[PDB]
């Protein structure tokens, strides 16, 4: 009962919270420091394990989300700001949840860990969506989601430097893994049996760990949904996070007019201005520039990642490896609202053909005249060139395609065919309660309300299917996390899913109906984007 | 004491609430009803009274904010959020207040009539820095102000049409002064010694309420803080206004795919709209457009205003008018940081020659390249024509004489010139507590504190010096509401403020210093404007 809210770790001791679900109740530690606060000095630096303290840690809510821009395009609208911080905003941030079943585990359980999205720019655990009372309680599961630096604050990179070396930000998830490994089992939980899950910015973030040598030593397997480390938006150059580094500094009247400005004493500029005011002149680091083209990302300089993230997954070994990624029916959708011209969530973006050519130029940026050119005539109907309602969807395919579907195809078969056992699927449920219109179909980032059991709230008003398929959910998900393989181990009634391989190339599709496979992660679309681009890119 | 809370209009009765000031408490009257909301079928038409009501209304606090963009721009940042929404957004907005001397004037007294500028766009009598508690106190005088509906709310203008007329915000201002008419005599007021201030799009009402008969006759002198209603953001012609406001509709999804789309049919769409969905796609209305051109404005359609500002200020006579008009020292730094190239309010924004010819694009749109030449060759110093420093202070001054300054001036000289009594400042004196930038001198917008008093809040740090400056600014407003003359109509030691005449053109600066007098309203950068640049753009 109330004993079992008490738990002490390496640190010191905690007090918990019981969360209620209408199958029965949870215990939840909420907002566990694992690090020393990053502020001050200790900006822009690698995270330091968190010390020891005296006393009971209050652990009953939600720590303070990290400082971070926040989405105003449409004030008021559940769709944009169900993501936006719902706790006030900190440097002071760096804090992990732990849930854990009632009774607690007697046996070592296998463990969840979640890594939120949001471009490296956003996000937060202690979203309504993360929630993880429901999939802990019907799955007898643990489920772990920390908090990690965003923005300028987690990437900013002066390579070479010590002061601001970058990937700060991947640093703090692996030091929420080594804390996992360290005080895991005080919750019930397996350290050898945790599974990485991640989304967006998370799964590209899951999958370079996969990359990195010590972060691959703290987990088991792997799920990527809808991100890849290898995507265009997940990864800068040394140069180009120089740049941008420096133009920030500018930004804010870094260095002062009559000085000098070596990496030392600009980074010290830095530390002395407010967080807010950096995070105000984030979006206009790079202007503009903003659909698909953040202004801190995890940077390639040779430490956190060896080489490129294309690099390594071409040169890699993952015998040994489960992984289980997957992406929704409409990816691109959600960011055409962003800035392509024409696009508007209140109308039916029925674009014309002009702004079909201008939406390419945003949704695949910095590409040359004749590549964009070859997108266009690769994705045109030409029975129908002209028909907005085709414009529309062709343009969510371009955007989808080029950032999200292909990255992850491109990675999936890249691991089967290399030692990895590979789960893919494809979520095509719009949810009944889906605030976006109906033209967006499935937009990005919602099956995680599913995946998190989220229709089990009593209080929102889902469907009875719904309910049914989100329990099937997370059984998939959970099964994987515990058995490497989302199948049931034992029921042959329900169709089985077939593992991913670089040849069948085999998928499930993820809604109200049963199971049924299917072939190509748009395999005719991802051969332009992954075979012919790179060549009509090399000769200019 | 308590008994002078209690006030009956025409309409009912009301309680007030007394409000404390260092030199003596006020009775106040926040939230008076002077129109039926303009909600439902209501929207976009004009206001009509508000009908008497039971009972005793609550007149304790202030009442709803009308419906209106929140400024993003610097999140967290008092220069630009003390002018953001401090109520609760509603349609339900009609609403104004009175502030008036404790004990209460028993002698007709003279009644100061707000209104708030914004651009048409925001604003709210309710905001920290309109508080009239110490005008009232310090100068015995009655102060009145009301909410206006913005935006599309207040002028959409479909013209010709009978649901959506446009400038019914204006028409909420005149109700308003007709309500003043019948009822600021309950308050001790005297309704036959009215006199309207305002400040930006407050400043353009006053003056169109000048050039409107049926206004012409509810008030008695005007001020005009850096305003005026010849502006060229200030108006719009009728075909404009009906393109702006199609392409709203537009946005929102109106008419529906299949239907027609006559003035009829498309209102009727529009007002089963959200409010918050019309404000969500006000700004890209004139897409990639912010600087200085606001969506929806007064409209010239023959009715509120049977020409032009410009045309009705030459041939008016206007004797027996006292007006007050004056601007601030840099009318144009605000307004940089709001798009143009280069400049950021946490930096020196020492703009490059480039920037500077980019940035006389955006602080003056819609201008041939020929006389974007113009503009640049004679704000440019040929002996320093790539200093940033003076780069920057040129184009602060380009888009503050263009939008601001020679407005101002040119309807000065027409109205001196043509019987009226008008008398003009500049505002010099950099408030102390200024959070904006050092480079921006003397904002646009930052003289109200001083009008209204507010370093007389002993909460806040403003000088000695500055509160005797208050005091005095007062009592120039005060004595211009009283005897249409801002000299102390006895007291001969203090320097005397000259009128404003077409030739002399002599005005005051306003600062810790005693008044001096110069001539001149930037007369040779405003000949250009109103002289030369008609002479180009006839001549394409």
């Amino acid at each position: 009962e109330d004993a079992e809210l008490l738990v002490t770790v390496r640190g010191g001791r905690l007090r918990g919270i019981r969360l209620k679900t209408p199958g029965g109740p949870v215990s939840a530690f909420l907002g566990i420091p694992f690090a020393e606060p990053p502020m001050g000095p200790r900006r822009f630096l690698p995270p330091e394990p968190k010390q020891p303290w005296s006393g009971v840690v209050d652990a009953t809510t939600f720590q303070s989300v990290c400082y971070q821009y926040v989405d105003t395009l449409y004030p008021g609208f559940e769709g944009t700001e169900m993501w936006n911080p719902n706790r006030e905003l900190s440097e002071d941030c760096l804090y992990l949840n732990v849930w854990t079943p009632y009774p607690r585990p007697t046996s070592p359980t296998p463990v969840l860990v979640w890594i939120y999205g949001g471009g490296f720019y956003s996000g937060a655990s202690s979203l309504d969506v993360y929630d993880g009372r429901f999939l802990v309680q019907a799955e007898r599961t643990v489920l772990v989601s920390m908090n990690y630096r965003v923005g300028a604050f987690g990437f900013l990179a002066l390579p070479g430097s010590r002061e601001a070396p970058g990937n700060v930000g991947l640093l703090d998830q692996r030091l929420a893994l080594q804390w996992v490994q360290e005080n895991v089992a005080a919750f019930g939980g397996d350290p050898t049996s945790v599974t990485l899950f991640g989304e967006s910015a998370g799964a590209a973030s899951v999958g370079m760990h996969l990359l990195s040598p010590p972060s691959r030593g703290l987990f088991h397997r792997a799920v990527l949904q809808s991100g890849a480390p290898n995507g265009p938006w997940a990864t800068v150059g040394m140069g180009e996070a120089r740049r941008r580094a420096t133009q920030l500094a500018h930004l804010v009247g870094c260095p002062p007019g009559g000085t000098g400005g070596n990496d030392t004493e600009l980074v010290a500029c830095l530390r002395t201005r407010p967080a807010q005011v950096l995070v105000n002149h984030e979006w206009h680091v790079l202007p503009q520039e903003s659909v698909f083209r953040f202004s801190f990302v995890p940077v390639v300089d040779g430490d956190f990642l060896s080489d490129t993230p294309e690099a390594l997954i071409n040169a890699g070994d993952f015998h040994g490896l489960q992984v289980l990624v997957g992406v929704v029916k409409d990816e691109g959708s959600y960011f055409l609202v962003y800035g392509a011209p024409g696009f508007s969530k209140d109308n039916e973006s029925l674009i014309s053909r002009a702004e079909f050519l201008a939406g390419v130029r945003v949704g695949v940026p910095q590409v040359s005249d004749l590549a964009a050119e070859a997108v266009v005539l690769h994705y045109t109907d030409w029975l129908h060139p002209e028909d907005p309602a085709r414009l529309r969807e062709a343009l969510s395919d371009v955007v989808g395609d080029h950032n999200v579907v292909c990255p992850v195809a491109q990675l999936a078969g890249r691991l089967a065919a290399q030692g990895a056992r590979v789960y893919a699927y494809v979520f095509e449920h719009r949810a009944s309660t889906l605030s976006w219109p109906l033209w967006m179909g499935v937009p990005h980032g919602y099956e995680i309300e599913f995946i998190f059991g989220i229709p089990l709230d009593p209080s929102r008003n889902y469907t009875a299917e719904e309910k049914i398929f989100a329990q099937r959910l997370m059984r998939y998900w959970a099964n994987f996390a515990r058995t490497g393989d989302p199948n049931e181990p034992r029921d042959p009634k329900a169709p089985q899913w077939p593992p991913y391989t670089a040849g069948a190339q085999q998928y499930v599709s993820l809604d109200l109906r049963p199971l049924e496979v299917r072939r190509g992660l748009r395999a005719q679309a991802c051969a332009f984007w992954n075979r012919f681009l790179p060549k009509l890119l090399s000769a200019t």
